[PDB]
Protein backbone atom coordinates (compact mmCIF):
# COMPACT_ATOMS: atom_id res chain seq x y z
CA UNK A 1 0.00 0.00 0.00
CA UNK A 2 2.00 2.76 -1.10
CA UNK A 3 1.42 6.46 -0.58
CA UNK A 4 1.02 7.20 -4.69
CA UNK A 5 -1.57 4.75 -4.99
CA UNK A 6 -3.70 6.55 -2.85
CA UNK A 7 -2.65 9.84 -4.26
CA UNK A 8 -3.80 8.59 -7.84
CA UNK A 9 -7.13 7.56 -6.46
CA UNK A 10 -8.18 11.01 -4.98
CA UNK A 11 -6.44 13.44 -7.52
CA UNK A 12 -8.30 11.54 -10.52
CA UNK A 13 -11.62 10.91 -10.99
CA UNK A 14 -12.81 7.64 -10.59
CA UNK A 15 -13.58 7.08 -14.37
CA UNK A 16 -9.79 8.04 -15.32
CA UNK A 17 -8.93 5.80 -12.36
CA UNK A 18 -11.05 2.98 -13.87
CA UNK A 19 -9.83 3.33 -17.41
CA UNK A 20 -6.04 3.42 -16.06
CA UNK A 21 -6.53 0.41 -14.19
CA UNK A 22 -7.94 -1.39 -16.87
CA UNK A 23 -5.18 -0.46 -19.16
CA UNK A 24 -2.52 -1.63 -17.06
CA UNK A 25 -4.09 -4.91 -16.35
CA UNK A 26 -4.46 -5.36 -20.21
CA UNK A 27 -0.45 -5.54 -20.42
CA UNK A 28 -0.10 -7.44 -17.39
CA UNK A 29 0.63 -4.96 -15.28
CA UNK A 30 -0.93 -4.05 -11.50
CA UNK A 31 -1.24 -0.63 -10.46
CA UNK A 32 -0.88 -1.58 -7.11
CA UNK A 33 3.13 -2.25 -7.78
CA UNK A 34 3.90 0.16 -10.84
CA UNK A 35 2.69 3.20 -8.76
CA UNK A 36 4.42 5.44 -10.87
CA UNK A 37 3.46 4.26 -14.20
CA UNK A 38 -0.34 4.33 -12.69
CA UNK A 39 0.21 8.08 -12.09
CA UNK A 40 1.50 8.26 -15.31
CA UNK A 41 -1.52 6.52 -17.71
CA UNK A 42 -3.77 7.94 -15.43
CA UNK A 43 -2.08 11.86 -16.50
CA UNK A 44 -2.02 10.74 -20.24
CA UNK A 45 -5.67 9.68 -19.93
CA UNK A 46 -6.69 13.28 -18.41
CA UNK A 47 -4.70 15.00 -20.93
CA UNK A 48 -6.60 12.88 -23.92
CA UNK A 49 -9.48 13.83 -22.67
CA UNK A 50 -9.13 17.64 -22.13
CA UNK A 51 -7.47 17.84 -25.51
CA UNK A 52 -10.76 16.15 -26.98
CA UNK A 53 -12.93 18.82 -24.99
CA UNK A 54 -10.59 21.53 -26.48
CA UNK A 55 -12.16 21.74 -30.25
CA UNK A 56 -15.73 22.11 -31.91
CA UNK A 57 -18.59 19.10 -30.35
CA UNK A 58 -17.51 16.27 -32.25
CA UNK A 59 -14.24 17.27 -33.65
CA UNK A 60 -12.34 14.43 -31.99
CA UNK A 61 -12.64 10.84 -32.38
CA UNK A 62 -11.59 9.08 -28.88
CA UNK A 63 -9.22 6.11 -29.38
CA UNK A 64 -7.57 6.14 -25.69
CA UNK A 65 -9.68 4.23 -23.24
CA UNK A 66 -10.97 2.04 -25.67
CA UNK A 67 -9.40 -2.03 -24.96
CA UNK A 68 -7.39 -3.29 -27.86
CA UNK A 69 -9.60 -4.58 -30.30
CA UNK A 70 -12.36 -1.61 -30.17
CA UNK A 71 -9.69 0.84 -30.69
CA UNK A 72 -8.41 -0.75 -33.50
CA UNK A 73 -11.74 -1.62 -35.14
CA UNK A 74 -12.35 2.41 -34.70
CA UNK A 75 -9.23 2.92 -36.38
CA UNK A 76 -10.14 0.59 -39.37
CA UNK A 77 -13.19 2.45 -39.58
CA UNK A 78 -11.46 6.16 -39.52
CA UNK A 79 -9.34 4.86 -42.40
CA UNK A 80 -11.50 2.67 -44.49
CA UNK A 81 -13.69 6.22 -44.79
CA UNK A 82 -11.33 8.75 -44.71
CA UNK A 83 -8.48 7.27 -46.76
CA UNK A 84 -5.76 8.12 -44.05
CA UNK A 85 -3.78 5.40 -43.70
CA UNK A 86 -3.46 3.04 -40.83
CA UNK A 87 -1.11 3.47 -37.90
CA UNK A 88 1.26 0.75 -36.95
CA UNK A 89 0.86 1.75 -33.32
CA UNK A 90 -2.89 2.82 -31.63
CA UNK A 91 -2.98 7.11 -31.46
CA UNK A 92 -4.93 8.69 -28.92
CA UNK A 93 -7.55 10.94 -31.17
CA UNK A 94 -8.59 11.18 -34.63
CA UNK A 95 -8.90 15.10 -35.87
CA UNK A 96 -11.86 15.35 -38.30
CA UNK A 97 -11.05 18.82 -38.88
CA UNK A 98 -7.82 18.04 -39.83
CA UNK A 99 -8.00 14.80 -40.88
CA UNK A 100 -5.24 13.06 -39.21
CA UNK A 101 -4.59 10.97 -36.02
CA UNK A 102 -2.63 12.55 -32.77
CA UNK A 103 -0.49 10.57 -30.24
CA UNK A 104 -0.39 12.82 -27.36
CA UNK A 105 2.55 12.47 -24.71
CA UNK A 106 3.44 13.89 -21.62
CA UNK A 107 7.04 14.24 -20.40
CA UNK A 108 9.05 14.61 -16.94
CA UNK A 109 12.34 15.11 -18.88
CA UNK A 110 12.56 18.00 -22.30
CA UNK A 111 10.14 17.95 -24.70
CA UNK A 112 12.63 17.35 -27.69
CA UNK A 113 13.95 14.05 -26.37
CA UNK A 114 10.30 12.52 -25.88
CA UNK A 115 9.18 13.68 -29.11
CA UNK A 116 12.30 12.00 -31.33
CA UNK A 117 11.27 8.52 -29.28
CA UNK A 118 7.60 8.56 -30.16
CA UNK A 119 8.37 9.00 -33.61
CA UNK A 120 10.78 6.48 -33.89
CA UNK A 121 8.63 4.15 -31.86
CA UNK A 122 5.22 5.15 -33.71
CA UNK A 123 7.15 4.42 -36.87
CA UNK A 124 3.90 6.16 -38.37
CA UNK A 125 5.10 8.97 -41.10
CA UNK A 126 1.20 10.23 -41.00
CA UNK A 127 0.16 10.75 -36.97
CA UNK A 128 0.71 13.82 -35.49
CA UNK A 129 2.56 14.14 -32.46
CA UNK A 130 1.51 16.24 -29.38
CA UNK A 131 4.05 16.50 -26.43
CA UNK A 132 3.46 18.20 -23.29
CA UNK A 133 5.34 18.64 -20.41
CA UNK A 134 5.08 19.21 -16.93
CA UNK A 135 6.66 22.35 -16.91
CA UNK A 136 4.75 24.05 -19.47
CA UNK A 137 6.64 22.84 -22.40
CA UNK A 138 4.45 21.72 -25.75
CA UNK A 139 6.20 20.49 -28.63
CA UNK A 140 3.74 19.44 -31.97
CA UNK A 141 4.65 18.37 -35.53
CA UNK A 142 4.93 20.66 -38.13
CA UNK A 143 4.88 23.48 -35.38
CA UNK A 144 0.93 22.53 -35.51
CA UNK A 145 -0.76 22.60 -32.25
CA UNK A 146 -3.77 21.19 -33.64
CA UNK A 147 -6.17 23.33 -30.54
CA UNK A 148 -6.16 27.21 -29.66
CA UNK A 149 -3.75 28.65 -27.19
CA UNK A 150 -6.52 28.66 -23.66
CA UNK A 151 -6.93 24.85 -24.13
CA UNK A 152 -3.50 24.45 -24.35
CA UNK A 153 -2.81 26.45 -21.18
CA UNK A 154 -5.60 24.75 -19.31
CA UNK A 155 -3.42 21.76 -19.90
CA UNK A 156 -0.48 23.02 -19.02
CA UNK A 157 -2.09 24.98 -15.54
CA UNK A 158 -3.27 20.64 -14.81
CA UNK A 159 0.15 19.65 -15.67
CA UNK A 160 1.69 21.91 -13.44
CA UNK A 161 -1.05 21.53 -10.67
CA UNK A 162 -0.72 17.68 -10.70
CA UNK A 163 3.44 18.30 -9.92
CA UNK A 164 2.83 20.47 -7.14
CA UNK A 165 0.48 17.62 -5.26
CA UNK A 166 3.16 15.67 -5.91
CA UNK A 167 6.07 17.12 -4.99
CA UNK A 168 4.43 18.80 -1.35
CA UNK A 169 4.01 14.89 -0.75
CA UNK A 170 7.33 14.20 -1.42
CA UNK A 171 6.45 11.82 -3.95
CA UNK A 172 7.66 14.02 -7.34
CA UNK A 173 11.43 12.94 -7.34
CA UNK A 174 10.42 9.52 -7.70
CA UNK A 175 8.17 10.12 -10.39
CA UNK A 176 10.35 12.34 -12.46
CA UNK A 177 12.92 9.68 -12.10
CA UNK A 178 11.12 6.76 -12.71
CA UNK A 179 10.07 7.77 -16.07
O1 LIG B 1 -1.48 4.34 -26.17
C1 LIG B 1 -0.46 3.90 -25.65
N1 LIG B 1 -0.22 2.60 -25.48
C2 LIG B 1 -1.09 1.56 -26.00
C3 LIG B 1 -1.11 1.50 -27.52
S1 LIG B 1 0.41 0.89 -28.22
O2 LIG B 1 0.18 0.62 -29.60
O3 LIG B 1 0.90 -0.17 -27.38
C4 LIG B 1 1.54 2.24 -28.11
C5 LIG B 1 2.83 2.03 -27.65
C6 LIG B 1 3.71 3.09 -27.58
C7 LIG B 1 3.31 4.35 -27.95
C8 LIG B 1 2.03 4.57 -28.41
C9 LIG B 1 1.14 3.51 -28.49
C10 LIG B 1 0.64 4.82 -25.20
N2 LIG B 1 1.64 4.29 -24.48
C11 LIG B 1 2.63 5.08 -24.07
C12 LIG B 1 3.72 4.44 -23.24
C13 LIG B 1 4.89 3.81 -24.02
C14 LIG B 1 4.43 2.37 -24.19
C15 LIG B 1 3.93 2.05 -22.80
N3 LIG B 1 3.25 3.30 -22.42
C16 LIG B 1 2.30 3.32 -21.47
O4 LIG B 1 2.09 2.33 -20.77
C17 LIG B 1 1.43 4.53 -21.33
C18 LIG B 1 1.88 5.76 -20.83
CL1 LIG B 1 3.50 5.96 -20.30
C19 LIG B 1 0.99 6.82 -20.75
N4 LIG B 1 -0.28 6.73 -21.14
C20 LIG B 1 -0.71 5.58 -21.62
C21 LIG B 1 0.10 4.46 -21.74
CL2 LIG B 1 -0.55 3.00 -22.38
N5 LIG B 1 2.64 6.42 -24.37
C22 LIG B 1 1.64 6.99 -25.11
O5 LIG B 1 1.68 8.20 -25.37
C23 LIG B 1 0.61 6.15 -25.53
O6 LIG B 1 -0.36 6.71 -26.26
MN1 LIG C 1 -2.35 5.96 -26.56
MN1 LIG D 1 -0.25 8.95 -26.11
Amino acid sequence: GSHMEDFVRQCFNPMIVELAEKAMKEYGEDPKIETNKFAAICTHLEVCFMYSDGGSKHRFEIIEGRDRIMAWTVVNSICNTTGVEKPKFLPDLYDYKENRFIDIGVTRREVHIYYLEKANKIKSEKTHIHIFSFTGEEMATKADYTLDEESRARIKTRLFTIRQEMASRSLWDSFRQSE
